[PDB]
């Protein structure tokens, strides 16, 4: 009645691209979709299932104490998260038979082919479109916040939408945003909230919220709610709109040199959002406006919005669950590459499937 043996399944070799991949027979007409820094992609048949997955081999998953603990990182957190709006995991393994011979992961997930930036390239989304998908993003964040977990880059590149505006959520919780350069007129810190693009104060996941917000006002308006060319340009459109700070905020900011300069900042008023957002519906104007609040600690939680009477014709409290506990202990904690390389081969080892 309890298992004593992991089963090893069948694995097959081949090159593609000048890429191997081993992987088990489960697993056919893989197709080579794309290479990144992150890893080889190929889409694949998974007959165990039925599904159409996405299989992809990490590249370079130990060559470094960062990048070990980056491969531990992401794969426990694929491995925690069970929700339908955000990506789970539906497999992980490798060919290696002992902890000697492991070099590498590969990841299986649900092939997810069409992101929201090409959903709004090909229609005029609906009214009510846009609020389900406001819904979702804020049901799977609630998950995602509940086990302490902060997406970090939430952004329309990052959330996938199927053919019955199905919405999943991707890339949360890690180091790599690092990697994107920041500077110009880019789409990755369009998104961002002031105090983690100025490192004002440190993260929090009210810095999410600020993401939705800005996704929610370019699903209402079609624009970018702040396209700035850098960041003190993209602070200058966001003070424009919410308001110069205030006594409270400005205590709450470590850097004495970063007071200094917003106190500045010509002061401003806080603008009327219906007059900036003309058309849309007063209830999702009154949500922006909790979302698009300078000072975190002032911010709508996603639980609160799920709430919000914007949402009454999706809202369901029996249906919006938490998650179980995700505990990060290993973040403060100091170890070798072989050892993350250790705790890695852990996790694949005894990874469950879904039922």
């Amino acid at each position: 009645m309890l298992e004593m043996s992991q089963e090893r399944p069948t694995f097959y070799r081949q090159e593609l691209n000048k890429t191997i991949w081993e992987v088990p027979e489960r697993y056919q007409n893989l197709s080579p979709v794309g290479s990144g820094a992150y890893g080889s992609v190929c889409a694949a048949f998974d007959t165990k299932t039925g599904l159409r997955v996405a299989v992809r081999k990490l590249s370079r998953p130990f060559q470094s104490i960062i990048h070990a603990k980056r491969t531990y990182r992401e794969l426990r957190l694929l491995k925690h998260m069970k929700h339908e709006n955000v990506i789970g995991l539906l497999d992980v393994f490798t060919p290696a038979r002992s902890l000697e011979e492991f070099n590498d992961v590969y990841l299986v997930t649900h092939l997810m082919g069409a992101d929201l930036n090409n959903i709004v390239k090909c229609q005029k989304l609906t009214d009510d479109h846009v609020q389900f998908l406001i819904y979702q993003i804020l049901r799977g964040l609630k998950y995602i916040h509940s086990a302490d977990i902060i997406h970090r880059d939430l952004k329309p590149s990052n959330l996938a939408v199927n053919e019955d505006c199905e919405l999943k959520i991707l890339d949360f919780g890690l180091a790599r945003h690092t990697d994107d350069e920041m500077t110009g007129y880019v789409a990755t810190r369009w998104y961002r909230a002031p105090e983690i693009m100025l490192n004002w104060m440190h993260y929090n996941q009210t810095v999410d919220i600020w993401s939705v917000g800005c996704i929610m006002a370019e699903l209402l308006t079609g624009r970018t709610l702040f396209p700035g060319t850098d960041h003190i340009d993209q602070l200058k459109l966001i003070l424009r709109l919410v308001g110069t700070p205030g006594a409270e905020l400005l205590k709450k900011i470590s850097s004495e040199s970063a007071r200094n300069y917003i106190q500045s900042l010509t002061q401003m008023p806080k603008m009327n959002f219906a007059n900036v957002f003309i058309g849309a519906n007063p209830l999702a104007v009154d949500l922006l406006e909790k979302m698009l609040v300078l000072d975190s600690d002032k911010r709508i939680t996603a639980a609160q919005a799920l709430a919000h009477a914007y949402f009454a014709q999706y809202h369901d409290p029996d249906d919006e669950p938490v998650a179980d506990p995700y505990d990060q202990s290993f973040e403060s904690r100091d170890l070798l590459i072989d050892e993350w390389k250790s705790l890695t081969y852990d996790e694949v080892i005894s990874f469950v499937p879904p039922p």
